[PDB]
């Protein structure tokens, strides 16, 4: 009955919906396409901080990068104001998930090194939690641009999530460098309409948003219930209907998060 429910959310909006939640002890598991590809966009900001801390002491946060004009290339709020100071690898992976900075996210590429520009060794990382699903191929903001059909630069709602369990649930990290993960997608500022905006406001919210062309919208999150029950959420949508002007739209992502809240209700 749930899934009638998304399928009338896509006629509404002209959209392609993607939901999964990992199944727990007392709920079961909530899919809707979960299972076919979409583009990561900006949701690769999130493992990908992990993979540096996972190769990297934390004394490694220290050290300081620096760039040029020249290397600003898509929506960067923050490495536009260091670009004489420059900015260390803590505030690149700061930057880099609390405002979703692009500039920040290929110089933490850079930083894994390898073919590519650092795309082959990130998803290395993905396939040593057990994605063999997901790929990263390309950089920002190009990475936003593959038309429909495409997989590069692809994941899917079924395997985001279960990476996502590992990082902030799981052992994928040791505490230390788990605390520093969560804590910056806590204070995140870019997703206030989406995933949090169809959630009461006792549930607690930690969240990555993506945007990019042809109308893609994502949200992935991991929430905690008032008694402290938590849960993984992804919600994926694009609008490959429209052409590659089609705006993106965030009421989708809101209201299919509130359909989730009721079932975890």
């Amino acid at each position: 009955d749930l899934a009638d429910r998304f399928a009338e959310l896509e006629r509404r909006y002209d959209a392609r919906l993607g939901v999964y939640v990992p199944a727990t002890g007392t709920t079961a598991a909530i899919e809707y396409r979960a299972d076919e590809r979409f583009a990561f966009c900006s949701t690769f900001k999130a493992p990908l901080v992990a993979a540096v801390l996972h190769q990297n002491p934390l004394t490694h946060l220290d050290k300081l990068i620096t760039y040029t004009s020249d290397d600003i290339r898509s929506i960067s709020p923050v490495a536009q104001q260091h670009v004489q100071t420059g900015m260390t690898i803590g505030q690149l992976c700061d930057a880099a998930i609390r405002y979703s900075d692009g500039t920040a996210a290929n110089l933490l590429l850079a930083d894994l090194g390898g073919p590519g520009g650092g795309t082959a060794a990130f998803t290395g990382y993905l396939r040593s939690l057990g994605d063999t699903v997901s790929r990263l191929d390309a950089e920002e903001p190009e990475l936003n641009r593959d038309p429909p059909g495409d997989e590069r630069d692809t994941t899917t709602p079924h395997a985001i999530a279960l990476v996502l369990q590992q990082l902030v649930l799981g052992n994928a990290l040791p505490p230390d460098k788990r605390a520093l993960l969560t804590d910056w997608m806590a204070r995140n500022t870019t997703g206030a309409k989406r995933i949090r905006a169809g959630f009461p406001a006792d549930w607690k919210v930690i969240d990555k948003t993506g945007t990019g062309d042809y109308g893609r919208a994502n949200d992935i999150a991991v929430v905690w219930s008032p008694t402290g029950v938590p849960y993984v959420v992804a919600v994926m949508s694009d609008r490959a209907g429209g052409g590659y002007d089609a705006e993106p739209r965030e009421a989708l992502l809101a209201e299919a998060a509130t359909c989730v809240a009721g079932v975890l209700a």
